[PDB]
């Protein structure tokens, strides 16, 4: 009974649901934001092309070929080997991620809230950023919409591949697309963007010195792109032989990337034109755009459709996060989705609440020595477990798969292109990341 998407177009549309989310605006503004910019962008660039585009297609193809989830993708293409130990990784992500995540996506719904409810149609007296930090650094509220944001979550997972995760609104992506595009074009006008231009394009060497500069822009390649754990692995296990996954690997890594750039030039142009620091942190875009909604006489309605179209693509990739870890359960203790949907997307919320809480009243909690619980998670996860899972899975069709298997299982010929692969599997994509590991770690 393993479930396959129904439409022809339903494998790379969720894909490209997986992928875009709250990190394409989100993560990537405040991430890009404390590493320099322009500088970090081009080896974050660097990173998609060199690596995400050949481990995604390396993704698809582990998936596509085993029709298993994560872990049992390695069980069955290699029987007894150590190649599992990136489907383990992964699932542990999958746990990780989505834990913070759903907290980020509470306060999506929150702002959304308020603004349906015209409590935002005005800068409140303490200014937008006490606003902010005075929701966050509530014990009880932001847990009501992280909670409120995971049954969605759950819902979406428990109903199917078919009839829950495929089934998602196609308009609502080009929408926030298109709503991105006008609102940078806005941001272009309001004062800040010569500076914010040459920050997020004219790079600064010096930021390159430092080798933390190279894990961020891998750990956001990697998550940005739904990479290095298997959630692409889950995904490509849906679909047949009747699709084209090269093309599918450069669409999906294209599309998250037009989305990530044209959001950095709405927020820095933005965060420049309010004198603020593009190193704020993980609150700079809840700060920034509601300051900016405020600025347009329709501003409100700009932000109702804004927190809508956001909301509805972290859904998307938040349902692609919880469904590596049910795919794992309903395989190896026969649970059923809506038994393992629950139960995992249950413990997944209770995981989140310290993460959650650390932007508060846990706020000087430390797990990694300098790093807050929620600023751990993220970093044992996205810094950690998505490049080492990347960095095992190329070497896995690099060296534990023959050559003409590798090629014919991708869709690729022995071709300018698929040597291009292969080579990226065997040598350039897992010694970069190799490279960038100890270069970081002392
Ligand atoms: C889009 C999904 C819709 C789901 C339906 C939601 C309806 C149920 C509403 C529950 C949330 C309202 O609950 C109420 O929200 C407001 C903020 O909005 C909180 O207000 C409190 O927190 C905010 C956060 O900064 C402070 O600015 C404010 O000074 C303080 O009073 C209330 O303490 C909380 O009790
Ligand atoms: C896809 C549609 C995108 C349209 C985006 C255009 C919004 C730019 C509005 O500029 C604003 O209005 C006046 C110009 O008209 C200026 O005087 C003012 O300083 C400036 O803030
Ligand atoms: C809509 C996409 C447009 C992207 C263009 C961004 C280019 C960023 C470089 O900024 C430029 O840096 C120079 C000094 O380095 C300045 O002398 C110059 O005045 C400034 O313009
Ligand atoms: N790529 C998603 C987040 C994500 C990460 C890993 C996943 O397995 C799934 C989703 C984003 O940029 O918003
Ligand atoms: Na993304
Ligand atoms: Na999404």
């Amino acid at each position: 009974g393993r479930e396959q998407w129904a439409s022809r177009l339903g494998f790379i549309l969720a894909a490209m649901g997986s992928a875009v989310g709250l990190g394409n605006i989100w993560r990537f503004s405040y991430v890009t934001g404390e590493n320099g910019g322009a500088a970090f962008l081009l080896v974050y660039l660097g990173f998609i092309a060199l690596i995400g585009i050949p481990i995604v297609l390396a993704e698809f193809t582990i998936g596509r070929r085993a029709q298993s989830d994560a872990v049992g993708s390695f069980e069955k293409l290699a029987p007894g080997k150590p190649w599992k130990v990136a489907g383990l990784m992964g699932v542990a992500a999958g746990f990780l991620i989505l834990s913070f995540y759903g907290v980020i996506a509470g306060w999506i719904l929150f702002y959304l809230f308020n603004y349906i409810t015209g409590q935002l149609w005005s800068a409140p007296a303490e200014g937008f950023g006490g606003f902010f930090e005075g929701f966050i650094a509530n014990p009880t509220l932001p847990l009501f919409w992280q909670a409120l944001f995971m049954i969605a979550t759950i819902w979406i997972v428990a109903i199917g591949v078919k009839k829950g995760i495929e089934r998602s609104n196609k308009i609502l992506m080009p929408l926030l697309g298109v709503l991105l595009i006008a609102l940078a074009i806005y941001s272009l006008t309001l004062g800040g963007a010569k500076e914010g231009l040459a920050f997020l394009f004219s790079p600064d060497w010096s930021a390159l010195k430092d080798p933390g500069v190279y894990l961020a822009a891998i750990s956001q390649a990697f998550f940005t792109l739904s990479l290095g754990m298997g959630a692409l692995i889950t995904y490509g296990s849906y679909v047949s032989k009747d699709s084209r996954l090269p093309g599918a690997a450069v669409s999906v890594a294209g599309l998250d990337t037009a989305f990530a750039i044209i959001a950095g030039i709405m927020i820095f142009p933005a965060v420049f034109a309010l004198g603020l620091s593009p190193s704020g942190g993980p609150g700079l875009v809840f700060v920034v755009l509601p300051d900016i909604f405020d600025s347009i006489r329709l501003g409100p309605i700009v932000g109702i459709a804004f927190f809508i179209l956001l909301g509805a693509a972290a859904l998307s990739s938040a349902v692609s996060l919880l469904e590596v870890p049910v795919a794992y359960f309903m395989r190896k203790f026969d649970w059923s989705r809506k038994q393992a949907a629950i139960t995992l997307g249950v413990i997944i919320t209770l995981l989140g609440i310290p993460s959650s809480l650390s932007f508060g009243v846990l706020g000087e909690v430390t797990i990694i020595p300098g790093l807050n619980i929620f600023d751990s998670v993220d970093f044992i996860a996205s810094s950690v477990f998505l490049p080492l899972g990347g960095m095992i899975i190329a070497l896995f069709i690099g060296w534990g798969w023959k050559t003409s298997d590798a090629l014919a299982e991708s869709d690729l010929t022995d071709s300018v292109w698929g040597k291009l692969w292969i080579l990226s599997l065997r040598f350039i994509a897992p010694i970069a990341i190799l490279i960038v590991f100890l270069s970081a770690f002392q």
